[PDB]
C-alpha cells in the first residue's frame, strides 16, 4: 500500500473521501451566505452580507474535513464576493472579517486562499444515498454559484473522471517494486492495469455533454471559478485585507491542480514540469495549489528512477506496447479535452456580442504526451 | 544523502573534478569555447558557429561528458547571441549548434541556456589535484572576453558554494534528531549549520579581490544576461531547428543555486509561498537546476518543519541556534546587498532595471529577516 503520509484513499485517490457537509454551529454565518449564493448573488445582497460578517476564528475547526469544508464555503464566498454578478464588476479588496480567517485557514491547510481544484471538485460532493455507488446520478455537489450555471454538471463529472483515473494510483508501488526488483511480468501487468484505468477515465468524460451547457458555462461558471494571476481585471492582484497589506495574485482553479494526472505524466516519466517552458511553469505553479501530501507524493514519484528509461533500456516489445498504451490513453484524453474546449470556450467565445492561448498551452501538454511514445 | 540526488560530500551541489576535454569527435566545439576571447575579438565567432557542422550528441557518453558539452554549447549561445556586447544581437541560434544543444539539454532536463550549474558548478578544475580547493590552485574551464573576470566570478561563487555547502550533510541528522526527538543531536546539527553559513559570507570576501566592477558591470554581465524578459530578444530566441517560434529562456542567477534554497526550505523560511513576484521567480529557477538537485529541495519540504518543531519546544538553547543558521542567511543577503551596489549600482551610475532587482533582493532578505523567532 501507498502510506498514510500521502492522504491517497483507496476508493477516490486524492478526492476527499466523505466530505463534510455542515460546519459547527458557531460558522453558521459563514454557511448561510455559501448556501444561498444564487439568490444572494442575484439580488445583489451577497456584498453587503461578507461586508456585515463578523470575524470568526478558525479555531474551532478541530479537523481535516471541517478544514477543508471552511475552505470551500469561503473559496466560494470569495469568488461571489470579487466577481459579483458576473458581469464585469470587480471588487478589488476582500473585506478582513472574511480575509482574515480564509488566510489563517489557507496557512494551516499549506494552500492559497483561493479556490483551488482541491476545494470545488475533491472536496465539494457527496452520495444521495451512502449505500448506492459513486455514480453521477446518486451524487449531488455542496455548492454553487448561480442557478443554471451547470456546476453540478462540471464539478461531478470533473470528480468521477478524477475517481477513474484514480483506480491506477494503488498501482505505482507495484510499478517501482517491480522494477527494483527487476519483475518483467509484474511490471508489464502492471502498465496494463495503468492503461486500462486511463481509458475508462475518458469514457467517463463523454457524461460531460450530458449535464453542461456550453452558453451557460462559458458566461457564468467560467466566470466564477477564474482568479487573479496575469488577469487584466485584477492586475496587481487581490487585497486581502489585514492579512496582507500588498495586493497578492493566485491562480483561479485548473485540473492542472489535478494530483492524478501530474502524477502519472511524472509515472510515465513525460516531464511536463521539465524545461524552463511557459506550459511546464504552470503546472509546476499548480502543484502549491495541490494539499501538500499530494505534492509531496508528486514530489516522491519524481525521485524514483524512470518508468520510460527502464522500458527503453529492456528491448522488450511486450513493455514497450504496455508503456505505449499508458502514454497513448493520456493522448486520447488530452485530445477528447481539447475537443472540449473548442464546444464548451472557444465556440461560445465567438458567438457572444485567449482562446488561442488556452488552446496552445493544451496542445502543448498533449504534444509533449505524444512524444513519449517509445514506437 | 541517497546516492540519487547526486550531492557529493566534498563539494556539495558542484559537480565532482569536472570534465575538461570532450572526444574529439568534438574538436570543432572545443576550439570555438576555447577561444572565445579571440573569437569575439576578431569578429569571428559568428562565422566560425555558422561554419560548424551539426554533431550528433550520442558520442557525449557519461554524464560529464554531457556537462561538459552543456558549458560548452552555453558558452558559444551567449557569444553567438550577444557578439561583442555592444547592442549588435542574433535572434536565430543556427540549427547546426541549436539542435545538439535542445538534444542535450533535454536529455539532461535544463533549458537551453547556460546556467549556473554549467558556468559555476562544472566550469572548474583543481591545478593541483594533491592540494585543497582554494582559489589559487583552482581555474576556470571558459571564459568570454580577456580582462571580464569570469575567473574570480565563476570560482568566488563556487568557493562560497562549497563553504555554504558542508552543511547539507548534516539535513539527515536534523531530520533523525527531530523524528527520534533528540534535543541535543539536533541543537549540534544547527550550530553546525549556522557555522558553514557564516563560513560561505567570510568566503564570499573574497570577490572584491578577483572581480572589478567596470570588467564586471561593462562586459561579463552582458554575457550572463538571458532572454526572458529581454527587450533586446523580446519573443526570446529562436532555436533554429528544433522549435519553429522563439522561446523565453532565463540567464543565469545564484536563484539558480541548490545550497541556499535548500536552507530556506529547512529553515521554512518559504520563499516560494504566497501570491508575489519573487516567489514565482525563485520558484522558476529550480527548473534551472539539475533535475537530482530539484528533486532534493522538493524533498526537503515533504518533511516535517524544523522551525515548527523549534517553535514548540520552550528551549532557548535551541531557539538560539535556530535563529543563528537565520541571522546567517540574512547577513549574506545583507552582505550580497552591497555586493549588488558596488558591482552593479555604482557602475550603472557612471555610465554616460537597478531599483527591480535591489527590490527583489529586499523582499528576499525580508522574507529571511521575518523568520527569525527573536530579533536579531
Ligand atoms: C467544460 C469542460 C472543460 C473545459 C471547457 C476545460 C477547459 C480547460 C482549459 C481552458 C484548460 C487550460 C487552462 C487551465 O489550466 O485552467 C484546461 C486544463 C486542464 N484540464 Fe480542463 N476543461 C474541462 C473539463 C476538464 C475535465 C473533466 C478534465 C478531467 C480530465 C480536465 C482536465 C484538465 C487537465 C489535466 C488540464 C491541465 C492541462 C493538461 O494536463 O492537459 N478538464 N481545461
Ligand atoms: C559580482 C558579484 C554579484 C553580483 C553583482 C550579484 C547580483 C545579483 C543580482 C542582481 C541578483 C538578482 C537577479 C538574479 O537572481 O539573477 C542576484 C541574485 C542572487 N545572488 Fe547574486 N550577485 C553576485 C554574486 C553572488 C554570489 C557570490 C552569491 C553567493 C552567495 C550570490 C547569491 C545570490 C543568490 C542566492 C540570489 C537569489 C536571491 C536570494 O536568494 O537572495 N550572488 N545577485
Ligand atoms: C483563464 C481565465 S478563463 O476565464 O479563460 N478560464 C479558463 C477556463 C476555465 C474552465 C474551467 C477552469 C478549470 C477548473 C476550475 C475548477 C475546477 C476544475 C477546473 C478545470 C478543468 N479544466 C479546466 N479547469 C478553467 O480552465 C475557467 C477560467
Ligand atoms: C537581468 C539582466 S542584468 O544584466 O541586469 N543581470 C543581472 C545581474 C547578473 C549578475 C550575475 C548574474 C547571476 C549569475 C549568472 C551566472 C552565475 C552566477 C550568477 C549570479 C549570482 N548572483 C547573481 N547571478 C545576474 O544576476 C548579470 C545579468
Amino acid at each position: 500500500m501507498i502510506s498514510k503520509e500521502y492522504h491517497i484513499d483507496e476508493e477516490v485517490g486524492f478526492a476527499l473521501p466523505n466530505p463534510q457537509e455542515n460546519l459547527p454551529d458557531f460558522y453558521n454565518d459563514w454557511m448561510f451566505i455559501a448556501k444561498h449564493l444564487p439568490d444572494l448573488i442575484e439580488s445583489g445582497q451577497l456584498r453587503e452580507r461578507v461586508e456585515k460578517l463578523n470575524m470568526l476564528s478558525i479555531d474551532h475547526l478541530t479537523d481535516h474535513k471541517s478544514q477543508r469544508l471552511a475552505r470551500l464555503v469561503l473559496g466560494c464566498i470569495t469568488m461571489a464576493y470579487v466577481w459579483g454578478k458576473g458581469h464585469g464588476d470587480v471588487r478589488k479588496v476582500l473585506p478582513r472579517n472574511i480575509a482574515v480567517p480564509y488566510c489563517q485557514l489557507s496557512k494551516k491547510l499549506e494552500l492559497p486562499p483561493i479556490l483551488v481544484y482541491a476545494d470545488c471538485v475533491l472536496a465539494n460532493w457527496k452520495k444521495k444515498d451512502p449505500n448506492k455507488p459513486l455514480t453521477y446520478e446518486n451524487m449531488d455537489v455542496l455548492f454553487s454559484f448561480r442557478d443554471g450555471d451547470c456546476s453540478k454538471g462540471f464539478f461531478l463529472v470533473s470528480l468521477l473522471v478524477e475517481i477513474a483515473a484514480a483506480s491506477a494510483i494503488k498501482v505505482i508501488p507495484t510499478v517501482f517494486k517491480a522494477m527494483q526488483m527487476q519483475e518483467r511480468d509484474t511490471l508489464l501487468k502492471a502498465l496494463l492495469e495503468i492503461a486500462s484505468c486511463l481509458e475508462k477515465a475518458l469514457q467517463v468524460f463523454h457524461q460531460i455533454h450530458d449535464h453542461v451547457n456550453p452558453k451557460a458555462f462559458f458566461s457564468v461558471l467560467r466566470i466564477y471559478l477564474s482568479g487573479w494571476k496575469g488577469n487584466p481585471q485584477l492586475s496587481d492582484g487581490l487585497v486581502y485585507e489585514g492579512f496582507w497589506e500588498d495586493p497578492k495574485e493566485f491562480a483561479g482553479g485548473s485540473a492542472g491542480q489535478s494530483s492524478v494526472f501530474q502524477c502519472f505524466d511524472v509515472l510515465l516519466g513525460i516531464q511536463q514540469t521539465a524545461g524552463g517552458g511557459h506550459a511546464a511553469q504552470f503546472l509546476q505553479d499548480m502543484r502549491r495549489y495541490m494539499p501538500p501530501a499530494h505534492r509531496n507524493f508528486l514530489c516522491s514519484l519524481e525521485s524514483n528512477p524512470s518508468v520510460r528509461e527502464f522500458v527503453l533500456s529492456k528491448g522488450d516489445a511486450g513493455l514497450r506496447e504496455a508503456y505505449d498504451a499508458c502514454v497513448k490513453a493520456l493522448v486520447s484524453l488530452r485530445s477528447y479535452h481539447l475537443q472540449i474546449v473548442t464546444k464548451y470556450i472557444l465556440i461560445p467565445a465567438s458567438q457572444q456580442p485567449g482562446g488561442t492561448d488556452l488552446m496552445n498551452f493544451l496542445k502543448t501538454v498533449r504534444s509533449t504526451t505524444e512524444k513519449s511514445l517509445l514506437k
